[PDB]
């Protein structure tokens, strides 16, 4: 057996063991080298802790190998535990595509997981203190992944003592008040968990670069109360803000939302959700996580627009909410779902999620071709310069293709906009139109039937013509009995509707004749530079430049405004057809209706032209 | 005016003259150089002959240029004659396409022409003797071409001695018995004409190829009783075949037909077979040429199937004949003519050759795709070993692309099969179907009319309900006046023809749901090699290989069986629709017909229910 180490370091040394046969992957943590009696007595505590209270997101202690117990460099016990393959969070964070601070809801997994983990220990009288991504493995699971935690050498039992007294590795984390200061409560973890997530989101903690033991404890401790971001734009201009940075698209609402949490759950004793005042972690992050939010795309222009709904927010409520932001009355509000299908009114807003997807929305008009893309600092604060950095461009360059991949990403959003927009036109057409249209063809049948009337009454008209002698001596109600034949014959409108359908039939197919008809390249091309820089040797912290990278981001926009114009050109054209049908659906609605009136009720009540014989046959009988 | 030479050589030298103006193209034949008195006296004969007895297929002597009767220091006359532009048969036979022998009926032209030419001279007491394709021009004409003959300086008046004894020329042709042997009759031409056609067909000019005129008379006269082809397969193993080469590609029956003629009309004195006529030439070839034959394509599989008909072979006769060969009873015999149109039964045999142009035939079933396929020897006798042909590959390689061009050619035959097959479906559809179909729409009119009955009788039914009026005088013709309402109401297919169209509408789209119909490239790609070899510098046409050419012919079939399967896949599918309509037609043919009877004529003669008032208005008047 023996291989690597799950989360090596800590107090001793964890090693992956493979019990010859079976197939089980175990992990034992043998002490580095027997130290003082207090340290050994301390370790016996650590192993004692693992043995009890365990749950996911936190490795579960296993039982020492049946006989592999003997083999012990130290006559001291051995800490056995499960083996979690895959993980080493850093390996993830260090990914080249996750650079610049990720940019997906995958941060929720980390939060919801590491939360259920800390919450567990805390309520069990334990403090990990050292919560660095180096001991957070992403073991596989059912669907997504499980954020399990390894080695707990660095621990604090709220009923006796501690364990790890040194610092095996970096300490970029670990709450300040824990930095060899006086006592420390459970709040020490809240800080680690904060900066840890602060990195999973943004892509690095506040003042992360500038050493740690240096003026760090002097600067980071200085000002910036209830703040967060503390880096340095442009040159060495040391600054500190109080809001999640820019290079990261976690979510419109979520951003400015948990921003306050990662701002709160980031300190000493007072941090501890404000809503109550005691502790953050627990309830704090919980409410945010399991919150139901939807996504609306203002196809009018200003893309994106997330709205946090309830477990049953009536759709009627939402339509009004959106109108409040990006105008557009509840009337001309067309909401399609990346498939053209229109939403359901009877069903509550809660439906445009169901365990990325959103709800592409549009309005009524005939189209403008903008695409406002705010450019975060750092890079925008580099356009005037082009003076080239020395190495910082490792991230600077980074947040560029991530800015281009944002244009490619954002383009596909408005693309999914018309893709869903015109999709709707095909529905209210080949259905509640093409069908109605083709059915109105029965008109040729209705007018044709009317002609039989000139063979059942007209042919029967010649019966009173040659019946003659004693009865037509009046000719009273017989006058217009022939003047009405030259009347009903001069009124049909059957051919008329025929010229419309034959010409309209062209549009019916003209529209379906569509569903047919680089920035994508630039995004990939640019990526080549980072993959070549972050992988390049370690002797190039000089040279410095960005002239090429900038020339790419430039061509990205030069090609973005290009595709955008085309998309809105194809969209504005599909709207012309939607209006050319939505208004010309009634043009064939009235014409077909003018038949069940000008024809039906007209020639139907015309039974008098066949009833005026109902008196002639009794008025000419009451004679003699 | 001096130019080239029609058929230069012979006795003197023919030259193309262009009388300055006018535009006429004349041809004069000035003697090489005044020879002995006998030769000159001989030449004066040749020029004397041309001046008389002339007809097409044989240059006609013209009158010496009105002016310039000089440009030659000879006490001897000048032979003037017409100029036939284009021709030099060899130029044709030497075509890279006509290689491997003329694989088309274009051989008939040559035969029927050169025949009418020789037959002419022979009956006029002349023998050309030297009938090499070098003096046979293909002058243009009305439709096809005229195989005219030039220079006769080697002819022989059967009355005024020979013309000019002299070997010269490749000599190859010219009957053996004429090869400086003793006397010679008119049979000497029969041989020339034979080998001449033997070349136009096979392309090899069989009966010993390039063999030396000396080591010929020995290996030629050898056995080969009534034989023809004489070459050497693989190595140098010479053979004597009695049936022309398989790669003739001219016609199924014609091949093995005139094969015996070209076998007969190919020898010396006795052979030339009055076995049915005067001699070969005359009657022989005549009967063959003027024979009427048809072409049937057994779409079942075994393509091709020509049948020699008479001047009036009743079609009933042929159908039985074909059944005898490729089974398929006279019942399930569908014969279409590259247009889907079915043949005419009352019309005889000629019905097919409306003077390629064949008669694509099929049978009844539902498919799976096999197919017969020869390959001829030589090449097939080379697959077991395709390495180092020293030179022979000049023709071997040849009859390969001619084999691939045969696959490309054959493919387009079956392609013209479905191209004509489905062509027929479109006819018996958008016509004797789509028309019948749309007309059955009147059903909605017929059932709709029936509703008037519940306004002319149902509204008149409420008259006897509150009867306080005068709508009866004897209840005589009033009895069935209500029994007919429950009658006309129980006859109105509003659901019959409707169920057919709705279901049929599926087939209407089921057929159009098709329309999805390499080798073309291969044929051309291969050609590149011949064009590169037959043109390869006079010192590199040797070498030895074929490994590449074979790899091509292989990919040809590998791609042939590919397209074939697809074609039969598209065909077998169209047959499914034809049967899905042919059987689902009459069922909608009668139902729609039961309307123009149960509805039209029924409710139309129902004018009596509107005419019984024609007497009530005169029977109640003859009382006053």
């Amino acid at each position: 057996e023996m291989k690597e180490r799950l989360g090596t370091g800590g107090f001793g040394n964890v090693i992956r063991w493979h019990n010859q046969e079976t197939g089980e992957q175990i992990a034992i943590k043998q002490c580095r080298q027997e130290l003082s009696p207090r340290n050994r007595e301390r370790w016996c505590l650590e192993i004692q802790i693992m043995r009890r209270l365990t749950h996911p997101n936190v490795v579960a202690a296993r039982d020492v190998p049946e006989g592999m117990q003997n083999l012990a460099p130290n006559d001291l016990p051995l800490l056995a535990m499960e083996y979690c393959q895959g993980g080493d969070l850093r390996k993830y964070l260090n990914q080249f595509e996750n650079c610049c601070g990720l940019r997906e809801g995958a941060i929720l997994t980390l939060l919801s997981d590491i939360a259920s983990a800390l919450r567990y220990l805390h309520e069990n009288r334990i403090i990990h203190r050292d919560l660095k991504p180096e001991n957070i493995v992403l073991q596989q699971g059912e669907q997504r992944l499980i954020h399990k935690i390894i080695d707990l050498g660095y621990a604090k039992e709220l009923d006796q003592g501690e364990l790890c007294t040194e610092f095996v590795g970096t300490l970029q984390y670990l709450a300040p008040e824990l930095l060899e200061q006086q006592k420390y409560t459970v709040t020490v973890d809240y800080w680690s968990f904060g900066t840890l997530a602060f990195e999973c989101i943004t892509g690095f903690r506040p003042f992360l670069p500038n050493w740690q033991p240096v003026q760090w404890h002097s600067k980071v401790r200085q000002k910036s109360e209830v703040d967060i971001v503390v880096s340095e734009d442009l040159n060495g201009t040391v600054k500190f803000s109080s809001s999640l940075p820019y290079p990261n698209n976690l979510n419109s609402v979520l951003a400015e939302r948990l921003e306050k949490w990662l701002q709160l759950m980031l300190m000493w004793h007072p941090r501890t959700d404000p809503t109550y005042g005691p502790n953050g972690c627990f309830k704090a992050l919980d409410d945010i996580l399991n919150l139901k939010l939807v996504h609306i795309l203002n196809m009018v222009t200003g893309t994106i627009h997330t709205y946090p709904v309830t477990e049953d927010e009536s759709l009627q409520s939402l339509k009004a909410r959106i109108q409040q932001d990006t105008g557009i009355p509840e009337e001309d509000q067309e909401l399609l779902q990346e498939a053209g299908l229109a939403l359901i009114p009877d069903k509550p807003a809660t439906q445009c999620i169901s365990d990325d997807m959103d709800l592409v929305f549009l309005f009524d008009n005939s189209k403008i071709s903008p695409r406002p893309q705010p450019e975060s600092v750092s890079c925008i604060l580099q356009e005037p310069k082009r003076n080239l950095a020395f190495f910082q461009l490792r991230k600077v360059w980074g947040q560029v293709w991530h800015s281009i991949q944002t244009l490619k990403e954002d383009c596909n959003r408005l693309q999914q906009g018309q893709r869903a927009a015109m999709m709707n036109l095909l529905r209210n057409n080949s259905c509640l139109s093409k069908m109605k249209n083709s059915m109105a063809s029965m008109s040729q049948q209705l007018k044709a039937k009317l002609d039989f009337f000139k063979t059942s009454i007209q042919i029967d008209l010649e019966k009173y013509s040659e019946q003659t002698e004693f009865g037509i001596t009046s000719d009273k109600l017989l006058l217009a009995w022939r003047e009405m034949e030259q009347a009903v014959e001069l009124c049909g409108r059957e051919n008329e509707v025929k010229l419309l359908v034959e010409r309209m039939m062209a549009l019916q197919t003209d529209i379906v004749d569509l569903q047919r008809s680089t920035l994508d390249d630039l995004e990939e091309q640019a990526r080549e530079l980072y993959r070549r820089l972050r992988e390049k040797p370690r002797d190039q912290r000089t040279e410095g430049d960005s002239q090429e990278m900038v020339r790419l981001l430039l061509q990205a926009i030069q090609s973005f405004e290009k595709k955008v114009r085309v998309i809105y050109t194809q969209l504005s054209k599909t709207v012309v057809c939607k209006q050319k049908a939505l208004e010309l659906l009634p043009k064939v609605e009235e014409v077909v209706s003018l038949m069940n009136e000008d024809e039906k009720t007209v020639v139907r009540l015309q039974e008098k032209r066949q009833k005026e014989l109902w008196n002639l046959l009794k008025i000419a009988c009451s004679k003699v």
